[PDB]
């Protein structure tokens, strides 16, 4: 079977992270959309204009709204992308065949939206040369960040080629975890987000979302299906592109 995959990058990144996976899924016959989220990739907004993770998720929500009745997609989110999937599933769960988490946060419905992020900051507290700033939007002070080049080299793109790591230094932009507004956001709902099929893909060789954190998430909110990719690094769509497209073909063959 063929599916329509909507690939969702993590904070400080853009659609460009999917530049190897998107042609491979198309060579299997799938339709693929790789979005730039607010103030990400070549989106014209800057992060200081964004006041929440929901506003950050606007391109994905606008995209799902534009789907004609009866059209379903499979969402695929990397790292913070799982939170954009949860926001989207509470507005458009009927348009989501399945959601695939790719070395991603897995929000739940029994604790607040920041829960999993707070636990990530506990397991991985040192973000090395990452820099921080603050800006104000809609009454709230938000901490922005720009991922450090050594953190990028060693923990996110560990085993990626130098030309892939180069794209990250050239293209990663200022972002925000919006951790404080997620903590005060209403919980993801059991009838929206809780109802969608959830497939968790990970590698135990990920150097930032460590096995303790990822195994903690699988245990906290049981996925419908779990795939563990051997080897690679945090950016499995660059180091294990073929294995991710094989997993996504099975998901397209299982969930519609």
């Amino acid at each position: 079977a063929f599916a329509h995959f909507v690939l969702i990058h993590t904070i400080c990144h853009g659609a460009w992270i999917w530049h190897k996976l998107k042609p491979l899924l198309e060579a299997l016959g799938h339709k693929v959309t790789a979005l730039d989220l607010a103030a990400s990739g070549v989106d014209p907004r800057q992060i200081e204009e964004i006041g929440s993770f929901d506003e950050y998720s606007e391109p994905l929500l606008t995209f799902l709204e534009a789907l004609p009745p009866g059209e379903k997609v499979i969402l695929v989110g990397e790292s913070c992308g799982g939170l954009n999937i949860a926001i989207a599933a509470d507005k458009y769960c009927e348009k989501i065949a399945a959601a695939v988490f790719h070395n991603s946060v897995l929000p739940d419905t029994e604790h607040c939206p920041s829960y999993v992020v707070d636990k990530l900051m506990e397991v991985f507290p040192d973000w090395k040369d990452t820099t921080y700033f603050t800006y104000t939007k809609d009454g709230k002070e938000i901490t922005g960040l720009k991922l450090g080049f050594t953190l990028l080299r060693e923990n996110l793109y560990t085993l990626c080629g130098p030309e892939e790591y180069e794209l990250a230094k050239m293209l990663t932009r200022k972002g925000s975890l919006f951790q404080n507004i997620l903590a005060k956001r209403p919980f993801f709902t059991k009838e929206g987000y809780g109802s969608i099929k959830k497939i968790y893909v990970w590698t135990d060789q990920d150097e930032i979302f460590l096995p303790e954190f990822q195994l903690w998430q699988i245990e906290n909110y049981k996925p419908d299906k779990v795939y563990k990719v051997e080897g690679g690094d945090h950016k499995l769509q660059l180091t294990k592109t073929k294995e991710i497209a094989e997993i996504l073909q099975e998901v397209a063959d299982t969930y519609n």
